[PDB]
């Protein structure tokens, strides 16, 4: 499974070319929440992909760990940095995979609406408010609180992620779990690899 990352090593640095492969499979996942209205979270997080390759893979060798992108563009751009290149991707990055992440885990524990408790909408509204809403604007908030409101039931969601292969729903579940582990870990590290650089920004969009 592709979409696996890394175990974190002992030294906690983040080599970039594998974190770029792995979390680079999960904008295709977005998918299996049907509608294309969920375009916007996808392509957030599949541009700021983008950005930090562009950047890493100009030079590999240098840009060898995400923490040598921040140390490396600081001595490059040092009067706007943190806010610029690879750096801001990254930035933007971390708060979408941890949305990802606290829906993924927020289905796996079975929160749920009482009042509705076949749909994941739950799962992704608390999702986006700890992990993104603070950091946009009234339009964006509009934008992506849309596209919630298109949240799919949650079986179907279950039986779309786990195609081409034959699992049961707990079955999908485990491997949902699974993932959580070092995927959860990696962004703790990238959260407080911003806030030990002092590259972390509260601004709106
Ligand atoms: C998919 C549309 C939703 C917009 C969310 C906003 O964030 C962007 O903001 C900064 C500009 O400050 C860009 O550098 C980021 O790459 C991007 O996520
Ligand atoms: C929000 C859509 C992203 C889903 C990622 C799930 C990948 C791991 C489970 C197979
Ligand atoms: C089918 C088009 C939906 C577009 C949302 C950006």
């Amino acid at each position: 499974a592709e979409h696996l990352l890394k175990p974190l090593p002992a030294d906690k640095q983040i080599e970039t070319g594998p974190f770029l492969e792995a979390v680079s499979h999960l904008p295709p996942f977005f998918d299996c929440l049907g509608s294309p209205v969920f375009t916007p979270i996808k392509a957030d997080i599949s541009g700021n992909i983008t950005k930090i390759k562009a950047v890493y893979d100009t030079n590999p060798a240098k840009f060898r760990t995400l923490q040598n992108i921040l140390e490396v563009e600081k001595e490059m751009y040092g009067a706007e940095w943190p806010k610029v290149g690879a750096t801001l991707a990254l930035m933007w990055l971390k708060r979408g995979l941890r949305f990802i992440q606290v829906f993924l885990q927020s289905i796996c524990d079975g929160e749920r609406d009482e009042n509705h408790p076949n749909l994941i909408r739950v799962n992704a509204t608390k999702a986006y408010e700890m992990a993104l809403k603070k950091y946009h604007g009234w339009i964006v908030q509009k934008i992506f609180q849309a596209a919630l409101y298109a949240a799919p039931y949650k079986s179907d969601f279950l039986k779309a992620l786990s195609k081409g292969q034959n699992v049961t729903e707990e079955e999908c579940l485990e491997k949902i779990r699974l993932f959580l582990v070092n995927y959860t870990a990696t962004i703790d590290v990238i959260y407080e690899m911003y806030t030990q650089m002092n590259a972390e920004l509260n601004y709106k969009v």
